[PDB]
């Protein structure tokens, strides 16, 4: 049994329009406890058009020494990391995606951040834009790195104890 | 930075599941959620909008991340707490819940954002840890067992 309304439902018009109107989604979306960014298209790069306060609390970097440039330079130079081809990958060929990276602060220290991505086109300018969640994640990698060290390591024991059986 | 209507445009398109919802009493109810938000319940912007998102605990009330939830936000702050979720076909989930409030001097209400993520494989993930080194200590004594023996 159910009681549901019999309604149809459009998608000509954008979700959360009263949210432009109250101008609410800025709102929220600066005082967000996950960094939060958005990109446009300019060539080989993705420069960012907006970032909110959490993003630079994360990274340490001021706004304007983030903003107009593409987000690789929070790798600060660390360019092998392998991650980064899953990511341009998305990012060419449009799609979501959630991936780590290894960046570093304003003041020098390092964290795993992890990008959770994707891309919308804009019927309006016919242009592509990039939307980008971020956040530490250095806990939950450290314990992943832990688990992998420790198979290893039984896998040694184990096959040492199997040969001095046999 | 950029314009509401992009800004709509770009939060309605993200890979996570976003929600904001509005003080109203002792409830929080819903105002707006993504599809990522949809797709990541099982259940449609029709099934949730304007409720509490409590629903998702599906009566499932001790979980120690409630009373943390409950503090942050009733101070204005912000919080990252795990607790088990259920979708609409009652399948279990841990879901990250990202939250923070803010205040709007426009209309004197009181609201909050929600980033929620899937984070089953890894809270599975991560209690292996513990089952691992158990296990490490087990076999590396049989072999000092076994080697003593020779
Ligand atoms: C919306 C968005 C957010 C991004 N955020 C980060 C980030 O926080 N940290 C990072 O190292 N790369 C980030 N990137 C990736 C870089 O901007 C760039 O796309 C990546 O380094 C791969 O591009 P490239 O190899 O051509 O330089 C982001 C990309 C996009 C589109
Ligand atoms: C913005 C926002 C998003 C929330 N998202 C979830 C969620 O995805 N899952 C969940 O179990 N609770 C979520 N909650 C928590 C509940 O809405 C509620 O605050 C919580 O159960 C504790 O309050 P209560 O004791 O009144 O139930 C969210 C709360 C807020 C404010
Ligand atoms: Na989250």
């Amino acid at each position: 049994s159910s009681h549901h309304h019999h309604h149809h439902s459009s998608g000509l018009v954008p979700r959360g329009s009263h949210m432009i109107n109250a101008k609410l989604m800025q709102l929220v979306i600066n005082a967000s406890n996950d960094g939060i960014v958005v990109a446009e298209r300019e060539g080989k790069d993705k420069p960012l058009i907006y970032v909110n306060p959490a993003f630079e609390r994360l990274t340490g970097y001021t706004l304007d020494e983030i903003l107009y440039q593409d987000c690789r330079f929070l790798q600060s130079g660390d360019r092998d990391q392998p991650a980064l081809m899953a990511i341009r990958e998305t990012l060419e060929s449009g799609g979501a995606c959630r991936e780590i990276l290894r960046n570093y602060r304003k003041d020098g220290s390092h964290f795993w951040n992890e990008l959770s991505l994707s891309t919308v086109y804009n019927e309006a300018d016919k242009q592509t834009y990039f939307v980008g969640v971020q956040k530490d994640v250095t806990l939950q990698v450290k314990a992943q790195q832990r688990v992998g060290q420790l198979e290893a390591e039984l896998n040694q024991v184990k096959a040492e104890l199997a040969a001095l059986k046999a």
